[PDB]
């Protein structure tokens, strides 16, 4: 249905190139201030696990949670940070790639 589409998109995410920081949950121990400052943490191996369980009722909520992986980025993130580069690169990949679907 419309989860056929965000199965494609997560795939192209996950593999892409600038992925890198999104892969894996950020761990608060290992970065200074996080915990304080991102309240709702968020990354593609979450979106996946939820995908894979079903926790997904529409397209809609899979893209609140693409959104805020970049608005958690841009956040904490200078944008010329090697992250914050990454994470440009990756908001207007998904916000492109979403909108050549809907
Ligand atoms: C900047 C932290 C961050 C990452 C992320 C994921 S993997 C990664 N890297 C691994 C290899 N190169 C170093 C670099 C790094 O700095 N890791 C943490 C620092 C330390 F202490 F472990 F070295 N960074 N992703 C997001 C979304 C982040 C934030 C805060 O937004
Ligand atoms: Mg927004």
């Amino acid at each position: 249905s419309d989860l056929t589409f965000c199965e494609i998109i997560l795939m192209e995410m996950e593999s892409h190139d600038a992925a890198w920081p999104f892969l894996e949950p950020v761990n608060p121990r290992l970065v200074s201030g996080y915990r304080r400052i991102i309240k709702n943490p968020m990354d593609f191996s979450t979106m996946r696990h939820r995908l894979s369980r079903g926790g997904y009722t529409s397209s809609e909520e899979f893209a609140a949670d693409a959104l805020l992986v970049f608005d958690n980025c841009q956040t904490f993130n200078e944008d010329d940070s090697e992250v914050g580069k990454a994470g440009h690169i990756m908001r207007r990949f998904f916000e492109s790639r979403w909108e050549e679907f809907y």
